[PDB]
């Protein structure tokens, strides 16, 4: 149970974005139904009044929280991967539009899931803004909690993989468009009951065997991190 508070751009806090530049849902409950329209941008997908200005190559940091800013972030039980997707904003996230910029699942070197590292990072994970065409975009940050993922939601709706989905409105101003954005995958649709990484038993199946759900990270993606960029306590 977690939500995005706001973003940072090059380590500069853009301020509380809830219902402002984040298409915030009404609460931190997960999406679980893989065929739900709620898979696109969570349960209240609509245009919010602001879009955060960035340039290609900026570091864009998403900041998550549980109940209040810079708290426990997400229950420690919620082990799983983190991904970030991008889509042109005029799509409203509909159709074959979502391109993956970032994936972090289980780190064999550190013996830690992305969610574990997100807590350590005070809720912060980042991407490099890609060199796509200037314009308005949706950045879809997705945490998958796998602590009840041994079941399919379609077999037992009390369980299932949990999707914490947050869409940020980002305007890319300066970009040389060296990597034009291709078509991508649909949400809902990309993840099905048979997709690798959706049904996974963390109690019985070693995390070293986990394969995150496709799609693969796009060749145009420039990378990212799970690391604290900014200190909310100094504000
Ligand atoms: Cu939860």
């Amino acid at each position: 149970h977690t939500l995005v508070w706001g973003v940072w751009v090059n380590g500069v806090d853009q301020g509380d974005g809830r219902n402002i530049y984040i298409r915030s849902p009404p609460n931190n409950n997960p999406v679980k139904n893989l065929t739900s329209p709620d898979m696109t941008c969570n349960v209240d997908n609509r245009v919010v009044p602001k879009s955060v200005p960035v340039n290609a190559g900026d570091t864009l940091t998403f900041e998550w929280y549980h109940n209040t800013r810079d708290d426990d972030i997400i229950a420690s039980s919620h082990h799983g991967p983190i991904a970030v997707y991008i889509a042109p904003a005029a799509s409203n996230g509909q159709g074959n539009v979502w391109v993956k910029l970032f994936e972090d699942a289980y780190n064999v070197t550190n013996s830690t899931w992305a969610v574990d590292r997100l807590i350590t990072a005070h809720g912060q994970h980042s991407v490099v803004v890609p060199h796509v065409a200037p314009g308005d975009y949706l950045f879809r940050a997705e945490i998958i909690a796998l602590h009840e993922a041994d079941s399919l939601y379609s077999q037992n709706p009390i369980r299932g993989a949990q999707f914490y989905i947050s869409c940020a409105q980002i305007t890319i101003n300066s970009s040389d468009d060296s990597t034009p954005l291709p078509a991508g995958v649909p949400f809902p649709g990309a993840y099905t009951d048979s997709t690798p990484g959706i049904q996974f038993n963390i109690y019985t199946t070693p995390a070293t065997s986990y394969v995150a759900p496709p799609p693969s990270v796009w060749s145009g993606a420039l990378g990212g991190s799970i690391a604290q960029v900014g200190d909310a306590s100094l504000e």
